């Protein structure tokens, strides 16, 4: 079904399937507890916004988990840059949490995050990053990041492999189905797409600085557990 | 002068600018399991440190930076750029890792010290990818040149803005020529977008290879972990006349 879609359909489905806009709740105790929270808040609507993504659902349950776990640092991100993309010098973690990077020295190795993520809300910016072009991006984190550490090699992975791949070929249809319309040249479009996919590597870069620093820190729960998200993704049909 | 070459004369500039693939410094004659291979490893990157900086002012546009943004660029790119070239080298060889033609070494062989296993495995299945899409030496040279090029640009005045613009429009002639090589190997329009994804998302798996590798080198207490400013700009060997 997932390979059946059009791009008008793909683009539609992404939209549709957008997690909502979250809410918060300034020493270095603080404002990592509001971060954290929230953070957890916004996973659980990560882990429904997952599940709508086209062809997400096809794949094994701990393919699932393996790619959640992978990606969801580089998610919140890439939807934080998004939110803050209006706000010049302003991180916009909630609409009641604005903050600057002077607010990032409260805590160990914050501000390099902020710079970062604040370069590529910059970088957004400068591109005028359409809403249709971020939720691609997105879904293709959440596709590609996880896909080059299966290596169980399985006949089941190699099968799995294959059908993330084609599902990211439709995004990248989608995408330039997406700049077609709005007027670029095919020599503009092919740019355009190596410009907003080159971001992802800036983004890939920001979520392992961000979880070495979480790690510095040593909290009891750090990243996901496997065990969490499998709990999340595995539901039952009784709802 | 960079923007003015046509996708042919890039591809050519990029296939000449190539360093050259450089042996691993130890007796062949003794047991080696009296050689380090933490010791083999850095011997070996280091060398090819110097081949990179050469190799990198070939790279088209580049040469027009500032030396200390060029220098920017090499302090984000170059573990990034070592081991795309190592993905390269060990394509043809399912299994195993062509660090030199004096050392091919497998997964087992990365047991030796902490954290290399896992680091052995995400470069094994990068070679893997890299056979699968039946990467050709011309969309390699592309790929390597636009590490180099993205990596720091995110981390850089109106000099700055023009350094940023110069970078993007020389990424943008790179995107043209990787998109007229596809388009010369007869893949359909469909078929390059396509292809040109996959490529640069295989970008993001080499840089968490290279925050990963990083990050273990810091936990090991290793000398000396990033080249320093001042050595990458002693290497860019400056002209005299500033
Ligand atoms: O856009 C969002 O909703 C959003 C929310 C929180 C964060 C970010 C985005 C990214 C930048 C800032 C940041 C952070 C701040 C400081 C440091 Cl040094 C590192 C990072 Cl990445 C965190 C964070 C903060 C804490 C955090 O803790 C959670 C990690 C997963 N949770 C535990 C596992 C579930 F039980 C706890 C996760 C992200
Ligand atoms: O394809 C090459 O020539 C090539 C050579 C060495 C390496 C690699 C490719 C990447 C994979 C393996 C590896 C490594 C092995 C183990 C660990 Cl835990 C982490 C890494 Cl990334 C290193 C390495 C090993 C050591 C190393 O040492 C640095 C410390 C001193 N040097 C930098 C400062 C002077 F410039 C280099 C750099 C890369």
């Amino acid at each position: 079904l997932a390979l059946s879609l059009t791009a008008d359909q793909m683009v539609s489905a992404l939209l549709d399937a957008e997690p909502p806009i979250l809410y918060s709740e300034f020493s270095e105790a603080s404002m990592m507890g509001l971060l954290t929270n929230l953070a957890d808040r916004e996973l659980v609507h990560m882990i429904n916004w997952a599940k709508r993504v086209p062809g997400f659902v096809d794949l094994t349950l701990h393919d699932q988990v393996h790619l959640l776990e992978c990606a969801w640092l580089e998610i919140l991100m890439i939807g934080l840059v998004w939110r803050s993309m209006e706000h010049p010098g302003k991180l916009l973690f909630a609409p009641n949490l604005l903050l600057d990077r002077n607010q990032g020295k409260c805590v160990e190795g914050m501000v390099e995050i902020f710079d970062m993520l604040l370069a590529t809300s910059s970088r957004f910016r400068m591109m005028n990053l359409q809403g249709e072009e971020f939720v691609c991006l997105k879904s293709i984190i959440l596709l590609n990041s996880g896909v080059y550490t299966f290596l169980s090699s399985t006949l089941k992975s190699l099968e799995e492999k294959d059908h993330i791949h084609r599902v990211l070929d439709k995004i990248t249809d989608t995408l330039i189905h997406l700049m077609a319309k709005a007027g670029l040249t095919l020599q503009q479009q092919h740019q355009r797409l190596a410009q907003l996919l080159l971001i992802l590597s800036h983004i890939r870069h920001m979520s392992n600085k961000g979880m070495e620093h979480l790690y510095s820190m040593k909290c009891k729960n750090v990243v996901p557990s496997y065990d969490l998200l499998l709990e999340m993704l595995d539901a039952h049909r009784l709802h």
